[PDB]
């Protein structure tokens, strides 16, 4: 599923990501855009053999189990494939744990490099939220 911008915004708000850990909704939509281009089926292979999954490109090195990342962790206790569902509940729940581990949204490189410092509010502008 490829979300619409406001559609995703609505779904994320519904799941309580708006201002979660102080990150206003625009941050999350901004991150989703550059990580996955709003596509839940997005995957990307990393150098070390791990793989990023889903709309927020959550990595199997720590956060989910894909059965091919040896010595890794599964801190969100989920199969990585679950992060590819059209329903973003799993991704959101897992993201909440990630953003809480102490490094905030800097955990997403695309956010840090492309969203941090910019007018993230622009990403939910026009949306009926
Ligand atoms: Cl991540």
């Amino acid at each position: 599923k490829v979300f619409g911008r406001c559609e995703l915004a609505a779904a994320m708000k519904r799941h309580g990501l708006d201002n979660y850990r102080g990150y206003s909704l625009g941050n999350w939509v901004c991150a989703a855009k550059f990580e996955s281009n709003f596509n839940t089926q997005a995957t990307n292979r990393n150098t070390d053999g791990s793989t990023d999954y889903g709309i927020l490109q959550i990595n199997s090195r720590w956060w989910c189990n894909d059965g091919r990342t040896p010595g890794s962790r599964n801190l969100c206790n989920i199969p990585c494939s679950a992060l590819l569902s059209s329903d973003i509940t799993a991704s959101v729940n897992c993201a909440k744990k990630i953003v809480s581990d102490g490094n905030g949204m800097n955990a997403w490189v695309a956010w840090r490099n492309r969203c941090k410092g910019t007018d993230v509010q622009a990403w939910i502008r026009g949306c009926r939220l």
